[PDB]
């Protein structure tokens, strides 16, 4: 595929850990869409060439730029400065459609019928269930809606500057209106790192096919040991597991 | 025509049965309240509930002409469960809305007779299943022996009866947005109706949702 990819982002050299697992998993499930990660500056040289190995588009993004379309957002909006570098997901016009992916997310299985999908599909956040967790979803890149985002997040700014109030705001029908844009729970579970004793973790796997590590521990916070396979995520560490897997097997070499 | 239904057990629960009372009584509901009660909650408190709601029905999983008694024998963790199940045998009503004893109501709520069957707020923890706490359905012995057999046949996660009734109504994720209630009307974690999820209950005390409840109970509850 030429007009569609999986879009992901990182900052800095932890995230693109998290970001080279991702992308990994993509292609070990066999996705024919292109494989897009946002990086700024702050990726140091050596990780972003590991980047352009995993990934098919390493694409740069610096709102601390003058001349960055979303610099003028960012001196009325300092606190933004990693959700102003996501919007920039919505310019890719190079693409017809695109699922956006956190980094510290993780395939369980192909993915790719999500885009059957229509701008915007998200699944539901797992502590305000009305509400939508940004961290995947199906959009449609447009100049002029990325341009709306940017003025909607100037009047609204951010609690925790994350992106889950302004995108939530601009698709405020989502909750209320055509249940094909609610995606399953299984491609956004982000309840792994939150619960112990949800009903579903009685099956290994959780018959998920997308995980997500929300929360403020990540994956490579974790120490691991190759030897034993083995590091909430205490009584199912099959995600902890699949997530180091990978890294050793895919990613560690390459650094 | 159309009743809130709740559900007693014991005299703990019944507490909050007569604060889910109250609230709805305050916030102007112009349809029955009705309680289902078990032979363990005591006839002081059943005369309290006969007060303030307008049917207090009786059922007991215990006795065999009970239609889920044998079912109990191969699934005695299905007690409150099966119990609850019983509203479903309330005929006398074309629809009614099922809130556990645990809720409070914050808001007038009756637009939730809109709906049909089965409409619920989604779970938090697991949004793709509806929280079984306040769900709109019609009562109908057909959907009872529906449920009656597959708890027999599966049982429940932990004793519970989302487990049974997500389940059953299976297409409630992906078919029908209409029947996904707003989370206002079962906040389990401004508001219309607040769900005290969790081993500690209101009563169980000695921030401002729980002030509200007690402003509750020990005015239009404790008197009595
Ligand atoms: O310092 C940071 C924080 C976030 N991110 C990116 O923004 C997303 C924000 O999601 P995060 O997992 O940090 O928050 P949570 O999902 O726990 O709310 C991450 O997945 C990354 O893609 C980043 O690159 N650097
Ligand atoms: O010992 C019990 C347990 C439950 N219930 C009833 O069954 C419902 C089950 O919900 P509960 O709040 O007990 O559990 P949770 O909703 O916290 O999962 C209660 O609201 C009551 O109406 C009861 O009468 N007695
Ligand atoms: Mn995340
Ligand atoms: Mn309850």
């Amino acid at each position: 595929m030429t007009d569609q990819a999986f879009v992901t982002l990182t900052t800095n050299d932890a995230y693109a850990k998290g970001a080279l697992v991702l992308g990994s998993s993509l292609k070990q499930h066999r996705t024919t869409r292109r494989l897009v990660v946002l990086a700024t500056p702050q990726v140091s040289d050596s990780m972003r060439k590991v980047l352009e190995t995993v990934f098919d588009e390493v694409i740069m993004v610096d709102v601390l730029d003058s001349g960055d379309s979303a610099h003028l957002t960012l001196m009325k909006r300092p606190e933004l400065g990693v959700t102003l570098t996501k919007l920039h997901c919505w310019s890719l016009t190079q693409y017809s459609k695109c699922v956006f992916m956190d980094a510290d997310t993780l395939v369980l299985a192909n993915i790719d019928d999500l885009f059957d999908r229509e701008e915007l599909s998200a699944a539901p956040d797992p502590g305000w269930p009305d509400c939508f967790n940004s961290g995947v979803f199906v959009y449609q890149p447009s100049v002029e809606t990325y341009n709306q985002l940017l003025h909607l997040a100037s009047e609204q700014g951010s609690f925790d500057g994350g992106d889950q109030g302004i995108l939530n705001t601009f698709f405020s029908s989502w909750a209320t209106t055509d249940i094909r844009k609610h995606l399953p729970f299984i491609y956004n579970l982000s309840s792994i790192s939150i619960f112990s004793y949800l009903p579903a973790f009685k099956v290994f796997g959780a018959s998920a096919k997308v995980v997500h590590f929300l929360g403020r521990v990540k994956p490579w916070n974790y120490t691991y040991d190759p030897k034993t396979k083995s590091v909430p995520n205490m009584t199912h560490p099959e995600f902890l597991i699949l997530w180091w897997n990978i890294f050793t097997t895919n990613v560690l070499p390459l650094l």
